[PDB]
C-alpha cells in the first residue's frame, strides 16, 4: 500500500528520501525466534547498506559467545518497509538483514541462513517451496501500567459477529498495517477460543514468508498495545478453551508447476505429494521441539478433540495432523496442523521443507489416510491403526531432537546445539517448579 | 503409656469398659494410602469382633465396583488404640482393621493385605522385616476458616533452638500423644527446611510400622489441628527449600539374628545384604510410582543437591539412593532414601520387601558402592559410573511401573490397575493445567 | 537455683528423675556460634550417655560433608541444665555435648574441642583462664507472626529508670531464668543505646563462660519471646545508636594465684600481664573476623566516639581496645572490647587465650599505654603514636585471617578452612547488594 | 540540525539575534561531573562575552574556599547550542565556560581545564585524542511529585522490538534533540537490562568529547523528564540486572594520521596502540576511583559475568577490560570498558590520555592479550594467568589515587585534593551505614 516494494539498494534509499524516513530499524530473527531490532539514522543507511551493521552477538541467545562477539548485519533491500504506526513525519522504516561474522562469512546460527540452506537444498533438486501459514493469536486487556494480562477482551466464539466479538477495529487496523507493510490479507475473523482471532494473508515463497510471520507477529503486537490492547501468541495461555497453532500450508513448484498435483491421479495428487507428506510424517517427532518451542505448546498439544497430537495425514479430516486441502491445481498444498505461533518460523519452514525433501528422495510411503475422527477413537483403536502420537511434553520433543541426524543436518550444529540447550535449561527451571495446582490437589489430603 | 497393648478381643473388651471408652473409630486404609475411618459405639464392638463391620466400598477409591460393593471389615485387637487427642470421660479409640469380601475371603485389594502376602512371603524364606521409617513433615498456618495454608510458622533451619524454631510445644504434644498410641520415640527435631520437623519413633516389624505409619500421619495432623496448625505431609510443599522424604531403614531377621549382619566380613555385611540392596536397586525404577506417589513427589526427586534420584548405594554417603548406617550387629539396617511421606506404607513396604528378597533369591549383586558426593558429580562422570537415575516425574515412573511384572505379581493385579489407573488420572488432569509459570515466562515474551 | 550442679551422668540421671525430667535438649554449637539442639526422651538418656547421641552433620554448617556425614555427640553431664521456661511437669532440659566422628575420635571441627585445644595448650604452660563477658543487646517488638523486628521497646538510656527503661520485668524474669540454669547474676540494667539492656553474671572457667555464653544467648531470647519481645544480639542493629559489644574480660592463674597480679610492681601488674597484652595487641587483628564475625560489625565498628576500633591498652581509658580494671589480687583481669556478642565464644575465647600465651612465651611487649581520649585524636596524632586500626570490615578481617598462621594453628585446618569460605560467601552475597542508601543519594543525582 | 556550529563570539551573536534567543545558560562542570547552570539575559551576552561571567564558586563542591570564592566563567563560543525543549519563541541557548579566577588566571581546579592540560600534553608529543564513549542509561517511572524512581518502564532485553521494549518514542525525542544540539547520532536500542537503553552518538575531539557527554546526560534527563519518565545515568541503580557502563572508545591521531594502525603489523596495531594500551593496564588502578566514582559502581564492579574488572586487553573479547574493535585505518581505536556514565568525562578522559601517553613515552609493554572467556575462568586460572583486578569497592580506589603521583600530577593539586576529600566524605558516610540487607541477614538469627 502507498510503497512499492523495493528490489535493490537504490531503491530503497529512493524510498528513504521521498517519503521522509529518518530512522531505519535494522532488524534479525534471534535463535529461538524473538525479533532483535536496533535504529540507526537513515543518514547512515547508505553506509550500513556497504559495510554492514555491527553488533555485539553475544547479548543475542543462541548467537556468538562473549571471546568472540563481534557480528554484523547485512541489509536485505527487498525487506524495506516503513512501519505504519509510527509517525509520518521523520517515518521509521525496518529493513531485515543476515547475520553475518566480521571476516565476512554468513553466520550458521542465524535461522534465516538455516531457512536460506534450506532453500538451496530444495533447489538442487529444483524445488522452490511456498508456505501458508494460519496465526491465531489472542488480544488481552492491559493492567493500569500497559503490561500484558491474560483478561478477556470478548467472550465471543468461532465467526461470532455483533458486540460478541469486540475486537472489529482492532482486526481493522491490523489489516491496514499489515496491507501497508505489503501483506495481502485474505481473511480475518474470531476464532474458536474467547478473545481469540485469525488474520489470513496470502501465501508465498518460504523465506518472505517467513520474514512476513515475524513481521506479522510483531506488527499485530504493536497494533494491540496502540489501542490499549495485548496481542498473545501464546500457544495456550488459558485452560479450557482452545489454544493457538500456525497451520502450515506448503506446496513445491519445480518449473513452474505444482509439484504436489497430478491431474491423471484418482485423489489429484502426485507421487510427489505423498513422500512429501511421509517424509514430514516420519521426521515430525524429531523436529517437534521446534515446531512447539515451549513449555506451553504441550499444554496446547494435549490428547483431546483440539490438538494435532496424532501423526496421521487425510484430505478433509481436521483431526489429523496433516490435512490436504480441496484446492487443486497450482493451489495444491499440504497442511502441517501442529506448529504454533511461538515457533521459529525460518527453523520451523526450513524443518518441514527438509522433512518433504526427504520423503521425496528417499520415497517415502505416507501410509492410508486417516479419514475418521481421530479424537473420538481410543488408545486401542489408534493402536490397531498404527497411529502415534506427537512428544507429550517438552522433555520428550527435545530428547527426540537430541538423537535426531536429520535435525542436526538440516539445522547446522550451532543452531542444533544452542537450540537444545536454551530449551533443556527452560524445561530445568519449569520441571522444579511447584504449581498452585499441586497445592490445591495435594495440600490439604497430604 | 498408661494402656497396656491389647492382643486379644477380651482385652480390648476390657480396656474399653475400664478407661469409658463409648465410640471406636473402625479404620482401615486405602489403595491410595488415605487413612478411612467411622465410629461405632463401643456397644456393637463384641458384635463387629464376631461379624465384621460391614461397610460400603464403592465410595473408597481402589475398592470394588458400585454393581458389588458390600464390604466387610475384620477388627484387628492388636491395632486397639485410644485417641488422647479426643475426651477422657466417653473417651473414643481406634481400631484398624482387613478388608475382606462378604464370601469371607480376603479383599485382594486391600494394601495390608498385600503387606501380609509379603510378609508371609518372606517368611517362606524364613525372612522377618522390620522397618524404621523417617518421616519429615512440615507445619503451616490455619486460615480463618481453619484450613490448610502453606504459610510459615517459622523460618528455623536444621537442628534449630530458640525461637528460631517455634514449634517445640506442637512437637511436644505430637510426642505426648504418639506415646500414647504406643509409639516409642527416639528423637525429634526442627528439620532443614523453614517449619519442617522430625519426628523418630522406634522400629518394629514392617506391618506394625506401616500401621504406625498412617497413625503417626494422622496423630500428627490430629495434634497439629488442635493447636491451630497444619501439618503437611506433602513431599515439596515449598519450592526452594527441602523437601519432606521418608527414609525407609529396612533389616532383616532369620532365627532370631539380623540376616543383614556378618562379624566376618571387613565391611561386617553379610552377603545377604549385598543382595538385598542388590534386589532393591535392580527394583526401585518399576515402584518409584509407589514409593513416591504424586506429581509433587518429583518436584521434590529432582537432580540437585537434596534429592536421593541417583540409583547407588554407599555406607556413609547421603547422595546416595541407599544408605547404610555404620550400626551393627542386631542394628544393622538398610535406608532408602528415595519415598516420601505421602506413599502408601503398606505398599511401599511389600515393595522393598519384595526387592530385596528377590534379590536375595537371584543373588544380585549391587555393584560398588558409590562413595562421593554424586550430587557434585557432573551428568558425564554418572554416566561413566553407570549411575541410573530414578523417573523424573509421575508419567515416567506410571510407565516404568506399567511393564514391571515384578510389582504386578508383589501388588496383586486389583491394586496394580487401580492404583495405575487413578495415577493415570491425576496424571492426565496435571499434564493440561496451564501454571502461572507459563504466564510468567512465556505470556509478554510470545 | 533447686538444683546443684551435676559432675557425672548417674547425678544427671538423678536429677532427671527426681524433676520429672521427660525430654532432653541434646546441644552443640557449630562453627559460626550458632546453638544446635534436637529432643530425646530422657528414657534414652541412659544409652545417650553411652554410645553418644548419633546425628547428620551434613546439615550443620561448617560440619562434616555428605560423604561421610555420621556424627555423634558425646555428652557432657556436668552441662545439664533445665529450662525454667518450660514446663515443670515432664520437664525439659539441655544437656551441652562434644562432637565426635564415629570412630570414636574427637572432631576436630568442632569449636569446643578448638577451646579445649587452647585450654590444654595454656595447661602445658601451667595456665588456666578465666573469662569473664560483658553481653550487650537489644529488646525489639515482636510482629503479629511473631518475627523479629527492630521496632524500639524504650526511648531509655544508660541507667535509666522509671517508665524510660520499660524492660525491667523481662530483665527480672532473665535473671531468675539465669540463676535456674546455674548463673550467678551480678548486675543488670538498660545500656546506653534505647531498648539496649546488659546482664552482667559472674566469671568462671573458659569452657563454662563459652557455654555460659550460648546459654545466655538463648536463654535472653526465650524469655523475650514468651514476654512477647525479640532479643537482638545484632552488633549494631540500628543506625546512630550504640552497637552491642561483647567485653571479654580474662585472667590467668597458676597454682591457684593470680598471673596478672604482682603486689611488688609499681601499677601492681605483672610481667606476665604485660605479655600477654602484647600478644593480644599483636594477633587481634589477624582473628577479628571471628571476634567481629559478620558484616554488621563493623556498622559496629566504625571509627568515631563509641566502638574500641584503635589497637592499644590502657587502664582507666574506654576508649582503648585493651582495658585493665583497677581490680588487683585474684580478680586482677584484662578486658578486650572489640568482640560483639554474635561472635563464637568457643573461638573467640580460644584465640584470646592463644595470643595472650604467645605473646607470654614470646615476651611481646605490648608497648605505651595509650591514656588519652583516642577518640578525639585524629589520624596523624594515632599515626605519630602508632596507634593501629582493627579491620574496617569484614573482607578486610577475612584477608587478615587468611594470610595468619596464629589463628590457622589455633583452629585447626578444618574449622580455620570452613569458617573463611562462610564468611567469603557472606561477604561476596553483601558485596553486590545495591542498598537503598545509594538509591537515597546517588539515583536524583546520577 | 537547523543552526550551523558557531566558532566565534560574532557568529554567537548573530544566532542569538536571528533564533529569537533570550536566555543564555551559562554552564561548567564541577569537579565530581555536575553540570552547574545559571541563566543571564541574552542582552548581557556581549558584556559577557567581554568581562566573563562572574560567580561564587564557594557553593561549587571542589572549588574555592569562602574567603576567596569570587569566579568568572570565560565563555567559549563554540559550545553554543540552543536547547530544543525550551520554548522556541524566546528561545534558551546554553554556552559552556571555561572557569577563571578575577586575576585573569585559569581555575586549576576546572575539570575542563584539566582535559585541556592533558591535550596540550598530547600535542607536545604531536598526539591529538578523538574518543567515542557509549553511554547506557535506565528509564524509569517518575512518582506523583514527579520525583525519580527506579519503578521500571519496561522488561524488555538487548535489541528488544514491539511492546517489550517501551521507550521508542522517548529514544526518538532524545535523538532528535540530540541532533538539534549538534550530535550525530550513530545508533539507538534497547540495552540487556530491563529499562535500560544505549543512543550512540558519532566520536570527535576529546574536549568537544567531554562537552558531548555531560550534554548528552543532561540532554536525556530533560527529555525524559518532560515525557513524564526519569533518565537515570547511576551505574546500577538494581540488584540482578546489569549495570550501565560508559564503554570509552579513544584513537590518537599525529600528522592526520591514525596512530594505532599500522598496515605493515599482522594485527593491523601500531606498537603504540600497544604502549598506550600498556599505559592505560598499568595506570588504570589508580584512577579507577575517576573512571567510578561513587559506591554504586562497584555495585555494578562486581566479580561476575557482566562487569569488566579484570586488568587484561584483547581484540574481541568483552570480558576484558580494553577491547580493540577490528575497525582498521582512520577507524582504529581502543576500547576502556570499566568506566560508568557517572564518572567526570572531563577527569576520566583526560586521566586515559594521560595512562596511554606515559604508556607510549614509557615503552610499557600491554604483555599478552587475553582470548578467554576471563568471566569463566577461576581465581587460580586467573592468578597463573597474572590477570589483576580493579579495586573492589570505592574505598580501595582511594586508596589506590592516594599514592598515585601519576594521578596526582595529571588532575592537579587541587583537583586531586578535593576530589579525594569528597570521596573520602562519600565513603565514610557510606561505611556506617545499616542496610535493610543485614536486617534481613542477621536480626533473626543473632
Ligand atoms: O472484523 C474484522 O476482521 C476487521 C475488518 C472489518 O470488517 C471492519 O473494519 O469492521
Ligand atoms: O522440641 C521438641 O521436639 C519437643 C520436646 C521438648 O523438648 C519440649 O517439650 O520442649
Ligand atoms: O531491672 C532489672 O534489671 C530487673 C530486676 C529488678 O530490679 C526487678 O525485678 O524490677
Ligand atoms: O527506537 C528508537 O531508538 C527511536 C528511533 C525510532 O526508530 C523511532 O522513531 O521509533
Amino acid at each position: 500500500v502507498q510503497m512499492k516494494k523495493c528490489t535493490t539498494k537504490e531503491d530503497v534509499l529512493e524510498a528513504v528520501k521521498e517519503r521522509d524516513v529518518k530512522f531505519i530499524r535494522t532488524q534479525f530473527t534471534d535463535t529461538l525466534g524473538i525479533i532483535k531490532s536496533w535504529a540507526i539514522p537513515a543518514e547512515q543507511l547508505e553506509e550500513a547498506f556497504e559495510n554492514g551493521v555491527m553488533f555485539d552477538g553475544s547479548s543475542i541467545q543462541g548467537f556468538t559467545r562473549i571471546e568472540e562477539s563481534d557480528m554484523k548485519l547485512a541489509l536485505d533491500p527487498s525487506t524495506f518497509r516503513i512501519l505504519p504506526w509510527r509517525p509520518a513525519t521523520g517515518a521509521v522504516a525496518r529493513i531485515l538483514g543476515d547475520v553475518y561474522l566480521p571476516d565476512g562469512n554468513p553466520f550458521k546460527g542465524d535461522p534465516r541462513y538455516v531457512l536460506k540452506t534450506a532453500i538451496k537444498e530444495a533447489e538442487k533438486m529444483g524445488f522452490s517451496m511456498n508456505v501458508g501459514p494460519e496465526l491465531e493469536f489472542f488480544l488481552f486487556k492491559l493492567d493500569a501500567n500497559g503490561n500484558p494480562t491474560t483478561e478477556l477482551t470478548d467472550q465471543g466464539g468461532y465467526f461470532d459477529f455483533a458486540p460478541l466479538d469486540r475486537a472489529q477495529d482492532v482486526r481493522r487496523d491490523i489489516d491496514y498495517a499489515l496491507e501497508h507493510m505489503g501483506f495481502q490479507i485474505e481473511a480475518s475473523h474470531h476464532e474458536v477460543a474467547p478473545s481469540q482471532h485469525e488474520i489470513d494473508f496470502r501465501f508465498g515463497d518460504v523465506l518472505c514468508t517467513a520474514d512476513n510471520v515475524v513481521t506479522f507477529k510483531y506488527v499485530v503486537k504493536s497494533i494491540a498495545y496502540h489501542k490499549g490492547y495485548y496481542a498473545s501468541f501464546m500457544p495456550k495461555p488459558l485452560f479450557g478453551v482452545n489454544g493457538s497453532g500456525m497451520h502450515s500450508n506448503q506446496s513445491l513448484f519445480k518449473d513452474g508447476k505444482n509439484v504436489f498435483y497430478d491431474p491423471d491421479t484418482p485423489t489429484k495428487l502426485s507421487q510427489d505429494a505423498m513422500y512429501y507428506i511421509g517424509g514430514l510424517l516420519k521426521h515430525i517427532r524429531e523436529f517437534t521441539a521446534v515446531t512447539n518451542p515451549v513449555v506451553n505448546s504441550y499444554k496446547r498439544l494435549v490428547p483431546g478433540y483440539e490438538a494435532p497430537v496424532y501423526i496421521s495425514w487425510s484430505a478433509q479430516n481436521r483431526s489429523s495432523l496433516i490435512r490436504i486441502p480441496a484446492t487443486r491445481g497450482n493451489g495444491t498444498r499440504i497442511e502441517l496442523r501442529c506448529p504454533d505461533p511461538a515457533c521459529n518460523p525460518y527453523l520451523a519452514f526450513a524443518l518441514m521443507l527438509r522433512a518433504g525433501l526427504e520423503g521425496i528422495k528417499n520415497k517415502i510411503d505416507p501410509g492410508e489416510p486417516t479419514n475418521v475422527n481421530i479424537f473420538h477413537l481410543s488408545d486401542k483403536e489408534r493402536e490397531e491403526r498404527g497411529i502415534r502420537s506427537l512428544p507429550a511434553d517438552l522433555k520428550e520433543a527435545i530428547d527426540e531432537m537430541k538423537g535426531s541426524k536429520f535435525v542436526k543436518e538440516a539445522l547446522g550444529e550451532h543452531v542444533f546445539s544452542h537450540y537444545l540447550c536454551a530449551k533443556e535449561m527452560e524445561w530445568d527451571e519449569y520441571k522444579a517448579v511447584v504449581h498452585p495446582w499441586e497445592l490445591s490437589r495435594y495440600l490439604s489430603m497430604l
